[PDB]
């Protein structure tokens, strides 16, 4: 309820204004955090579940849901500049919008929809603000536990599911044993897919599927087998995760400031511990503009272009914004003549 959020009517009214964009790409999650005592993930997730009647469908009481979500959100580190609950909220809301794209209407079951949004919400939980390689190079206990493979991603999953065991936190209590098994499988698949080292193989396989792309009498995509549906969900969450550059510049710029702050903080930690600094972690040798252009050209654009193709023409506006932002940064690159 509104009381669990500690929000008064004045801020509840502001929040109502902001939530008018719940199903839109233009929602401003920064404003949402500001009116919800900085609990953007729980607030947006509650709004999303209400909007999709997921609480009613899976018999999750508001009590259990809010208790779990508030617990999960508290396990995101508010001192980590980018990988915090604000980023998770953004990704969950972005996934929520992508799931409603015309080209995918009626394609996914409710359990698959539940799985993708949940995956998005927990995908970076308890992130330390440093990369897998940093954990590996410092002989971190986490790296040793997971044998240097998708260290953080494996940890995000373990924490997300482990927290269901705390008091009044099992939001999957009323799902059948079969549903829980299937949801777990799907969630694990999608979160492990957020590991950037799997990006290329994801894109490749994604393009391939687009070659075999099948539609209907209306333009709606056809995916009758699990394997094909999970590949789309997997890529959908990956796209939402990498959606910053496709948002209105006012938002994209705030995300970029955060990702750069987090990179510099890791650079500070490397210096503090006598380790050699990482690329783009050196606040004195990193070029924000150039980095963003490179990130879009080599990773984000190639990804969204393929997604745009799969859901043609649903994502066209997203691709255009992406391109405008890319050119804005391109022209923003500093210049020193003679
Ligand atoms: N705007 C951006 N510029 C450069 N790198 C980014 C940007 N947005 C996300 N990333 C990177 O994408 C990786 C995957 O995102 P995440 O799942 O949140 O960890 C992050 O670890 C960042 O290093
Ligand atoms: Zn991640
Ligand atoms: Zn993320």
């Amino acid at each position: 309820s509104i009381s669990r959020f500690g929000v008064n009517t004045e801020n509840e009214d502001h929040l109502a204004k902001e939530l008018e964009d719940l199903n839109k790409w233009g929602l401003n999650i920064f404003n949402v955090a500001g009116y919800s005592h900085n609990r953007p993930l729980t607030c947006i997730m509650y709004a999303i579940f209400q909007e999709r009647d997921l609480l009613k469908t899976f018999r999750i009481s508001s009590d259990t849901f809010i208790t779990y979500m508030m617990t999960l959100e508290d396990h995101y580190h508010s001192d980590v500049a980018y990988h915090n609950s604000l980023h998770a909220a953004d990704v969950a809301q972005s996934t929520h919008v992508l799931l409603s794209t015309p080209a995918l209407d009626a394609v996914f079951t409710d359990l698959e929809i539940l799985a993708a949004i949940f995956a998005a919400a927990i995908h970076d939980v308890d992130h330390p603000g440093v990369s897998n390689q940093f954990l590996i190079n410092t002989n971190s206990e986490l790296a040793l536990m997971y044998n240097d493979e998708s260290v953080l991603e494996n940890h995000h999953l373990a924490v997300g599911f482990k927290l269901l065991q705390e008091e009044h936190c099992d939001i999957f209590m009323n799902l059948t044993k079969k549903q829980r098994q299937t949801l777990r499988k799907m969630v694990i698949d999608m979160v492990l897919a957020t590991d950037m080292s799997k990006h290329m193989s994801l894109l490749a396989d994604l393009k391939t599927m687009v070659e075999t792309k099948k539609v209907t009498s209306s333009g709606v995509l056809l995916l009758d087998n699990y394997t094909d549906r999970i590949q789309v969900l997997r890529n959908m969450v990956h796209c939402a995760d990498l959606s910053n550059p496709t948002k209105s510049l006012e938002l994209y710029r705030q995300w970029t400031d955060r990702i750069m702050e987090e990179f510099f903080q890791q650079g500070d930690k490397e210096r503090e511990r006598g380790m050699e600094i990482s690329p783009m972690c050196d606040k004195h040798t990193a070029s924000v503009e150039k980095s963003q252009v490179g990130f879009i050209d080599y990773i984000v654009h190639p990804l969204w272009e393929t997604w745009a193709d799969l859901v043609q023409p649903d994502a066209q506006d997203i691709l255009d914004t992406l391109e405008d932002n890319r050119n804005w940064y391109q022209s923003m690159i500093p210049q020193a003549p003679a």
